[PDB]
């Protein structure tokens, strides 16, 4: 049954962490998966989490299956965090939250959700984007297109050619945006682009789905929710897929969650059900763990101080790695003018650099980042960094 | 865009799950979901999964995304108990696991392996079977089939029906086998009936599904794999979807494991990726924590004998109020005899009550059974017993 059985293609991202592992070189650098790294070089637990751990560990007296949707405060919080203080989506009971098994889950389940429960037959995704968005849709039986929206020769948003992409976009049609820290560009709409967006997709009778996986990271908590909550002020209905993975380096636990917004409680419950149901034929209830932890860690003021200052901590010092990267390199006489670098936000940066110099980087000198020339910000130290801007200097 | 979007019907399980919670009756017992109960009536953490639980907390350095296929330790370590220390089987190199979220998605997991790749068209499930069956499938776009299984009349297995039905069971249609404790019935085939189902799906060239969760609670760990063990002697291809959850007490982290056995390295190899592919496009990598301890407890001498004598107290208990339970009926009116239901395995006993008996046990006594009138005997305890058999004889 199985001697037919093609070999898959390997993962562009996820696929070249095997390589690197398998890497008897010394003084490898790592550029490639989106992983938070210190000053030291190590992907560590955060210790807000550690607390939470303990407190479990001390606490559980159960490992009841938790409710198909998850943990109800894990849920509670996270809407909080997507929507606001008083947003009316909560007062109005007009948003479910699903805890699902990493953001990833959640697209799955969304869609998964929506193959099955509407008339949605193609969903938008940018270009470039996240690599992994088509084959989730593909397996749900969506068809994926894609908008225009990264000006390579400017390094930013190319508003009018996005804009002109989405009009070929139908009413019913399934357009995905990323919150904030767009996955690999790095490029965000402003607040006014996306105030503009949101009219648009109204009018154009579009669902939104929001991939959310690093709120917190370019600007802030409340800063980087801005677009979706533009987004929730005009809309019935759309469809967010967050992720604690990377805010709480919480990786391996899958923690994420889908969050559903009908126009109304008894529209949103139905749909939910619809949710729920899809869930139940998959894996059907979530992992507690990670998400015991952010749920801990959010509802305790002084866990949730402590967490959102290490989370600060990254951010800045992302900021920080980015603003050295472009001075060292300047500093070892590159060709190229990398200011742009310093625009970008969250862990990467579109560098620009060709498939065949990404490869060079590799095979020459133990340098990993994406084909794309997506380099991994976050994966840089001082250390590092001169190793690392002699190599770039090297293929430019 | 969900506005026509009908309610789903609630899960025949975790349904009741929802109802019994919201019932205030104060004396309510729950006979419904799988779950182990203790002495006390409580739903415990293992001690050996607490120890192993501080070791993580204390020994754990980073979150950093496991590979797509879990953790490497808990593969090996699986496959161990399923087929054996020195199986051939693992020498050859002929089995790749893959951990996933729970037996559910491991079922999943599979299926959309299968649908994918394979041409496998059906599959057949016994009657009666695990609800969740279908809908696992059915998602995938798997036609599920049943076969003859249980005679109600003598209260055991009917092979003869059993055999008589799967000859329309055209060959590379697949075929799933409960390893044991089967779910509902609590009636497994003997080993040489096993022997026999083996030799038969060789030469009608069915692909065999293990679906075992309950390895450890009818005889023991060794005892409760000759089934799956027979199988594997006989074949060339196999999957085995397996879970941790109720023998280690691990229900909400999801721990399980898909195990794929190939005639040889090469094609194991080359079918895995495909397997490693379908779970790249559901939840990416799966949920680190309950495997970790999974890990730590089997890998580890001690927490692994400690671990053994709880699983050997719940199994142990189970009996015990298995033949308490036939005892306090007899003892307590019963025009019928249920002396059958000490030959039954596992947690569950199929009792033989029909749907509005079951109906009227809940609306009436407070006593929550699934409609099927099966029963968990582990939610049984010497204190409950005198009231649910009073209320078990008030229907007959
Ligand atoms: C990381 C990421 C996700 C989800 O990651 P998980 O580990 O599954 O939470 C989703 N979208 C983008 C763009 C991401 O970078
Ligand atoms: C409980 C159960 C499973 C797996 O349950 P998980 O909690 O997802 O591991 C699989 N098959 C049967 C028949 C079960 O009863
Ligand atoms: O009743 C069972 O089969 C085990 C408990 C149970 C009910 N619904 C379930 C769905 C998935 C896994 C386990 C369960």
């Amino acid at each position: 049954m199985f001697e037919n059985i093609t070999a898959a293609p390997a993962d562009p991202i996820l696929g070249l962490a095997d390589l690197f592992r398998a890497d008897e070189r010394p003084g490898k650098i790592n550029l490639g998966i989106g992983l938070y790294y210190d000053e030291t070089g190590k992907i560590p637990v955060l210790t807000s989490v550690k607390k939470a751990e303990q407190y479990l560990l001390e606490n559980e007296t159960t490992k009841l299956y938790l409710g198909i949707d998850g943990i109800p405060e894990f849920g509670r919080c996270t809407q909080e965090l997507l929507f606001g203080k008083g947003s009316a989506l909560i007062n109005d009971k007009r948003a479910r939250t699903a805890q699902t098994p990493g953001g990833s889950g959640a697209l799955r389940v969304a869609a998964d959700f929506l193959a099955k429960n509407t008339s949605v037959k193609r969903v938008w995704v940018s270009n470039p984007s996240w690599p992994n968005h088509k084959s989730v849709f593909n397996s749900a039986g969506l068809e994926v297109r894609e908008y225009a929206y990264y000006d390579a020769e400017n390094h930013t948003l190319d508003f009018d050619a996005l804009i002109n992409s989405l009009n070929e976009a139908q009413a019913g049609d399934v357009v995905l945006f990323h919150g904030c820290c767009h996955n690999p560009t790095g490029i965000d709409p402003t607040l006014e682009q996306w105030q503009t967006l949101a009219q648009l997709s109204v009018e154009k009778g579009w669902l939104p789905l929001f991939d959310f996986a690093y709120q917190g990271f370019a600007r802030g908590l409340e800063e980087d929710a801005e677009g979706l909550r533009a987004f929730a002020a005009m809309h019935k209905e759309l469809i967010v897929a967050s992720s604690y993975s990377k805010n709480f380096g919480l990786y391996n636990e899958r923690v994420g969650a889908c969050t559903l917004v009908a126009a109304d409680s008894e529209t949103v419950d139905r749909a939910f059900s619809q949710m729920k149901a899809a869930i139940r034929a998959n894996y059907s209830s979530p992992p507690a763990h990670g998400a015991s932890v952010v749920a801990t860690i959010l509802s305790n003021d002084a866990l949730r101080a402590i967490w959102e200052q290490e989370l600060t901590d990254m951010r800045q010092r992302i900021q920080r790695m980015r603003q050295l990267f472009v001075n060292t390199l300047q500093e070892k006489g590159a060709n190229r003018d990398f200011s742009f670098i310093i625009k970008q936000n969250g862990m990467f940066s579109f560098s620009g650099l060709t498939k065949e110099q990404v490869l060079r980087l590799r095979e020459e000198f133990g340098v990993y980042a994406v084909a794309s020339g997506r380099v991994n910000v976050a994966g840089m130290t001082p250390d590092n960094m001169a190793p690392l801007c002699e190599a770039i200097v090297a293929v430019l």
